[PDB]
């Protein structure tokens, strides 16, 4: 029961509380699960998954937040959470540091401060590195930036906190660039964006004319190079990383990624003709094999 | 009939007249045609095409003018032309909109202001995507930027607009990377700059060393995930999708592109010793296979 | 013979002189030859290689030095060396220019002005490109800024210049990705950063936590489209072709880059935990084949 | 525009003059242009030619001329002209020695006496070797005896020196053996004399029944390790290289040439029942793709 | 059916008869008929055969004879008899002169005068001409010479006349080198000499050491270039074509041949230990699959 | 260990001693070892060889000489030695005859006269003929003529006999072409005279132009069916196995050879142009691959 439609605005925001420093914490419990995952009305992919979907809960915290992510491997074979984020050696999910990997009744808390603020990301890292990323453990990792701390660029950092009304203006959509090599010979067979193959040509994704709009994109894909995002009929401006409040790229309509790179675009359909209008990869292949999708620009 | 090295500096600008309002409308024409064309002496491809060339032909408008693309489809196959540029849904060149494909004997005329400033490209849209691409159907869509919109930058903006003093000192060239599957199992066997492999080598690009060099570069190349551009013993300014006027990355001699990224490169040979001056792919098999010409730099 | 451990810290800096006009002179030389080098325990791969190495030496001058490279060819395939930097056409190291290729048994000069400042590179540009390329002629060339010459950047030129107290502050390391096709079908078998695959993963790269970092990171692989940088646990300033003295991108930890492409990386371990931290490509064969290694953090 | 019929007859003597020293100079001009070629009707090879012809103009001079060839590259890959003959090493169309490999639009003057008398050939020697006579770059270039340094076999001389009374009496053809690898996987699709797959089946040769018939046959065929003549109903004298005035082989109806090797075969169809008698390679797949003859012997 | 043993001294000489003129007449039946023969116990190859066997009868005449080849097809498709000698155009036996092909059931009368002297064969030539020789449709064609017209090689001449008491001192053998392709893919798979694989290992050839050794060795060995022939502990002298009364070559251990060559090998085990003296192509894989014999030299 | 540019010139002579019958003896001990060979630096192939070297000692003697040769078999499978020259059955090297293969650490001494005179080899034969060669086992033997059993050609004979005044006026050269099969497919990867790739280009052979020169050329080269000697601007003589005192092909300058086959190739360059001089196969992928050399001819 994966929905892509309901994953494009769902932040896991954690439990959160407020530890004696005045730091707030965000906890989550997340655990590796093998199971299987929908691609395409049926064609069912053997996934190795955290909390049961592929890809993973977006976890969506702030700027200087305390973060534990309680991990507990119920699967078959060992498993880690590597983020891409700031934290100490012993923290990092990989083999070799701290825990090492997490093995089948193990559990083990992640702990670390959220820095930097941006769009980033986590996936498995165990053995070999491409198995575990491309059976399905891997998920979106969004980190606010705190206002109070970038005084400059106040208005920007607001937008980008969850729950500000400047935020509430934004429509924001996560977006994971994803892949699947069906017969395992290390070719994939399936692209898409969250998933299912040409999920939002079944079902576009409604938006508002007169309100900009967010996309977290991050690159999962497995095997090949690179990813990409075109946007039909308009421009964005692109963020790499997410790691800074100006644009990387001011007004362009085609980026790229590799596996691992990740940002945030944003732009307006605002004073457009209300229709439908394209978004797909620029590898035509992908977007033939599911990576293509419809924005419905309503009145 | 294809002229590489006319194709390098021909401006297709239209016919033009004023809308009431007083904003310039400038009208095209474009017939889609199958064709044989030549990529190398004695490599005949079945190609589809615009007005029978490959790459199509350049359009070039200013910043705010409208345009209006009179399309009529004389092939065996529907095609479309997108647009990378602002326009609406219905106007999109894609098979879910507006007048959908274009089918044999069909016509339609797109319709859209010339938004946003910078270097971009046109290209069919039908299905599959890569196969219409591929067989020829793709051109370079260049929207000068307005300088009175751009008081800050004028002199950069003036530099670009065609015609103006400023921009005769200028040697601009249009470069389409392309490549060309001639058995059709989806891997290229010919690349080339402006489609006839090796052509800048048998009669190098002249190049006035006294006035600079700006390069409109569009990669249009399917089947492979980049394609890349190499200056040798010289470095330029890159302008990513030309849609700024400060350079993107200031400085380099090697930049790469995904299908459908273009921009502008700006350089000048003032000073240099005169001779034979070579660009070509970073890829080195493409550079083996076509995509290698020369700059010879005069007195 | 070759040692990765030493080779990260290792600058040619040339015999130097000075001009009658006070201009610094380098002059370096050069031996193509052909040698057996070893790029992982037992495993042979028969290379053509400058100075008996694979990458060849590190080159580094400073801005504006008179550079002398006197080659010999002692190999059985006529070579070139080709530079990444400004520099007359009969200078450039291609076959159609000044002496052309150099064949076995002879001699020639190159003599050029050191601009840009930046991290470049050199490599051979014989017939075909990818065969000269591939069996090892290649290496780093980097060009410190004259502090002199960058009044508005001088402490960041100062820290850059070799031997200032500044640059004796920082840790810097050139690393250079490369691959290895050792059954000669065009696809790599093994991939490393400095030739040995998980060269640092047998033995880390030691870090002083206190003070800061600086990689010239620089793509010589070939066949494959890119190569990548992933720094665990920690993000990075990112100077493409490092010829800027302020960063092309502020805060990352993945970047790519098609060959022939090279930059700078600045980061800093200070504050982190001791231990162990990771650094590999992104694309997951290339890691899991040998570009994979890890920082050593120490107090 | 090639004719394989006027092509057997087709004598190039050179622009003659006198040198100060009485020495007779022969002046020949070459281009190297790249061009499409018919090697059976519909099937067009991309190739690279002398002249705009394969094989290449049939060059013909006297032993102890001058020779100077006017070479010009006016195609985009360097080429060489290398003569089986004796001249020397700055004239042997090599890479590395002499002027090397001449660049497009380049120009050199090959130089040399013409010795040794004989049946001789010349042809590119590139990088690699094998494409550029693979592409069609190779010719037949024959060397008459001067009857006055050949006392004993002044007779055998004067019929072989183009334009005596007894050489007018002499059918004399020159006869190329070439194969064609139309989707350049190294095995050759087409073989032939003289390019065209069955011109002479076609078209048979007509020769006079009282008159002698000579041919110098020469073995420009690539990849394939041997090419044969076998001549039906009758038999031939074959003089290898042509270097001798005696026969090498007295009465043979078969014989077989590596590349390179070539000579003279003598025959007479004196008193024979008029008729078509064939003639073809003995590789039997060879004269069923095209390498396969009559001549018509008419009263 | 077919032994090896007795085919190496077995001569067809014909009826023989005088003509009203006095010259001789020679007459053969050949039928061609499809049918097994054995190439190795167990192993059966469905061949085309003349007579039934593979090689087909060997015909042996004197030079200046009239023969008459009586020819009948039993077959199932159409074939006819080409002889290397010399004769009319309508006696060629190829599919565009005189009667053509000889289709099943009908006949046709080979006539000629047994010219020139030598070592010759006999095999078909229809569509394609490949397939006609591998099935099996060749055979040895000697003609001996006429003493009375050698007057300056009487001894030479008579010791190969069949029958003269000269001849009956030597030992004399017919080869035939010949291969067979069991799955039809146009490689052979079974090397021999007169058929049958390894014959004369099993079962070697007896050789008086006190008279002399002549062999006609023919090559029909389809789809290979060259086929060879090795001669262990001794040396030969070597009579190409058999078409001169003096040996072509002197003193060798190795000759090779295309197919359709064939020559006289003359050699003498005078005092020599006696034993086994191999005999075997020189291409050790065509040995190894059949082709190698043993000589039994007896005192 | 193994040095080709020594091997040109070295000659095995033997130790000497006097039989009581006043008949010279010449004694050579030859161990068949597995060993390492280098045919590229890096590129190591196992080989199979006499006394650790690929190709064997090159053994020269005098006509009528006694050879006795001391072959061990220090290896892991059993070898022998087939010399190509005049023997009892008893000592011809082959499985079935004599003492049988030498299985390893057993020993045998072939015995014989030297006869008869000329160019000659050696090579194991075993089971299967193609693998024991192909893995290193053959060599060079070269029997002198005696000049006072030649006294028609007393002049020829003085000028082969190793060491007289006439010798030493001649520079005389021993040539293997070999090639590797590196992957064992029986396919080679690698050519070469003298077994290391293009070793005469790293470094050419040096020829005075007032002495003539000759070369002793031998074929080993296993799976293909021939190899060939083309040399550049010069024509040579050719003597046939060198079983002759007078040319078998004069003034030619493309020889070919099949396995086994060898002889004497005699030319000068007295009165060329100072400079190297190109000699290689003519089948161009051989050059290509390693089987490409100069000679140096100095003033
Ligand atoms: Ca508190
Ligand atoms: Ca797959
Ligand atoms: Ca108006
Ligand atoms: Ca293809
Ligand atoms: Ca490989
Ligand atoms: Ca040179
Ligand atoms: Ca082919
Ligand atoms: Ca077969
Ligand atoms: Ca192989
Ligand atoms: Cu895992
Ligand atoms: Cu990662
Ligand atoms: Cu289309
Ligand atoms: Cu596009
Ligand atoms: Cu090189
Ligand atoms: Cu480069
Ligand atoms: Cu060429
Ligand atoms: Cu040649
Ligand atoms: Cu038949
Ligand atoms: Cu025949
Ligand atoms: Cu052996
Ligand atoms: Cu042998």
């Amino acid at each position: 029961g994966f929905d892509p439609y309901a994953f494009l605005t769902h932040w896991e925001t954690g439990e959160v509380s407020t530890l004696p420093s005045g730091q707030t914490l965000r906890e989550f419990n997340i655990v590796a699960v093998d199971k299987e995952i929908e691609i395409a009305p049926g064609v069912y992919f053997p996934a190795w998954t955290y909390n049961g979907q592929v890809p993973g809960p977006t976890l969506r915290v702030t700027e200087g937040d305390r973060v534990r992510v309680h991990f507990h491997n119920a699967g078959s074979h060992p498993h880690t959470i590597h983020f891409h984020g700031i934290h100490p050696a012993s923290m990092d999910g990989v083999p070799g540091t701290g825990p090492g990997m997490i093995y089948p009744g193990e559990s083990f808390t992640y702990e670390f401060d959220a820095y930097p603020f941006g769009c980033h990301l986590y996936h498995c890292h165990a053995i070999p590195l491409k198995r575990h990323i491309h059976k399905g453990l891997y998920g979106a990792f969004i980190i606010d930036p705190d206002p109070e701390r970038h005084p400059e660029y106040q208005a920007a950092a607001r937008a980008r906190l969850l729950g500000t009304p400047e935020n509430q203006a934004w429509q924001e959509f996560v977006m994971v660039m994803n892949g699947f090599d069906t017969n395992f010979d290390e070719e994939n067979e399936v692209y898409a964006v969250n998933t299912v193959a040409h999920a939002y040509m079944k079902r576009p994704i409604r938006i508002e004319r007169d309100r900009p709009v967010r996309i977290y994109l991050i690159n999962a894909t497995e095997f090949d190079p690179i990813n990409s995002f075109h946007l039909h009929a308009n421009f964005f401006d692109y963020y790499d990383h997410g790691t800074t409040l100006t644009p990387t790229l001011k007004t362009v309509d085609t980026i790229m990624q590799c596996q691992g790179q990740r940002g945030i675009l944003e732009f307006s359909f605002n004073g457009f003709e209300p229709g439908l209008y394209m978004f797909h990869a620029h590898q035509s292949e992908f977007a033939e094999l599911g990576w293509m999708g419809n924005f419905e620009v309503i009145e």
